[PDB]
């Protein structure tokens, strides 16, 4: 009988990763989003005190809590086949998921500023790291051994690069148009062969 | 196979790499790059970023590996060292992303000029550092064993010993007669890998 609850702040935040790969693998949660107003409150609730979480009741009401995201969702990933079948491919999910999540982090340096400072760190990153790291993606992509990040198959990687990919254009909308085709590419290919994501993003959107 | 490790720092990203090599008892072969040699030797490397793995085998055949923590992983992973259940792998994923949380306030300080330096540094120490030590205590807490995930080494017990080393780089003071699961962690792990005790000695 289990109930999974993700516990959140941010619309397309931490907690994309957790509802993507749930998506993915067909997997029904319930979305809590905490308001600004509600976290004083709800804070020491949260083991650790950081959002997101995913609290699991079963249906005896016993409850398990986990949190950290990207830990949460390589463990649902690996429950769903999603983290490679060989160790092989498994090393290429995480280079992938690693590279993306630099690129992440240059995004983070944008965030919860004021206006003008968000400007200016946005115009920094943008002729910074940013496309340094969307060569080093295309790069990886190119690699692959089928059509999306790693093989043929949807995998964990796949679904931290649409994420990450939505941060950057969320900074510039322009940023990649007619450039990074690879990139491009795979978010063709991955809604192809993914249609609960498709519906999930359309839906989203 | 040859196993060459290629990086920069002598205790920056690579550790982890090393440090899982050390604890599984399998040989490589260590190789700095210099300040000086870098612009030569960067379009050499897939990626143009350090550090990397190079692996010759005995026909010469070379396998690039890049991206420090998909190497340590998957060298972990050849030499059991992720959990192992699905449960202790998300263990072993949660100790390390709570550890990459803290590399990345220690980060924040790096080659930067002195008083840029210090400022940043009295920044951190004061605000999620501790925070983040915390929250590594009450994990080190719930393990069911001594180490950081059950009784034996996993990729989660070296990846925090590299990075409680980078914050005692900042303030060599500021864990004494503090968070004691992190000291007993550490006394633990040692305990528990001779090979990686003796690394560090020797390192250190
Ligand atoms: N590495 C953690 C980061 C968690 C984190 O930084 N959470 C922030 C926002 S996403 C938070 O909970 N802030 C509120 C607080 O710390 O009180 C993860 O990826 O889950
Ligand atoms: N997440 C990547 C980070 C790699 C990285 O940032 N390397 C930086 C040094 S820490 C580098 O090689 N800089 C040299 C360059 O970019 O030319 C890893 O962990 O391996």
């Amino acid at each position: 009988g289990d109930h999974i609850k993700v516990i959140y702040f941010n619309g397309r935040g931490r907690a994309e990763s957790i509802r993507m790969t749930l998506v993915a693998a067909g997997v029904n949660y319930e979305d809590e989003r905490i308001s600004f107003q509600d976290w004083p409150k709800i804070k020491p609730t949260i083991p650790g005190g950081r959002l997101p979480a995913v609290k699991i009741t079963d249906n005896h009401g016993h409850v398990k809590w986990m949190v950290e995201s990207l830990a949460i969702a390589r463990y649902m990933a690996k429950k769903h086949h999603m983290m490679g079948g060989t160790e092989e491919e498994y090393y290429n999910v995480e280079k992938l998921i690693g590279q993306a999540e630099d690129l992440e982090h240059e995004y983070y340096k944008t965030l919860m500023k004021p206006e003008e400072e968000k400007q200016k760190i946005i115009k920094e990153i943008l002729n910074g790291k940013v496309p340094v790291l969307l060569d080093i993606i295309c790069e990886s992509l190119k690699a692959s051994t089928g059509k999306l990040a790693v093989g043929d198959k949807v995998t964990l990687a796949d679904l931290v690069l649409i994420a990450v990919i939505d941060h950057v254009t969320d900074l510039d909308k322009e940023f990649l148009t007619g450039k990074y085709p690879e990139i491009h590419k795979h978010r063709e290919n991955l809604l192809a062969s993914s249609p609960r994501l498709a519906k999930y993003l359309s839906d989203r959107a």
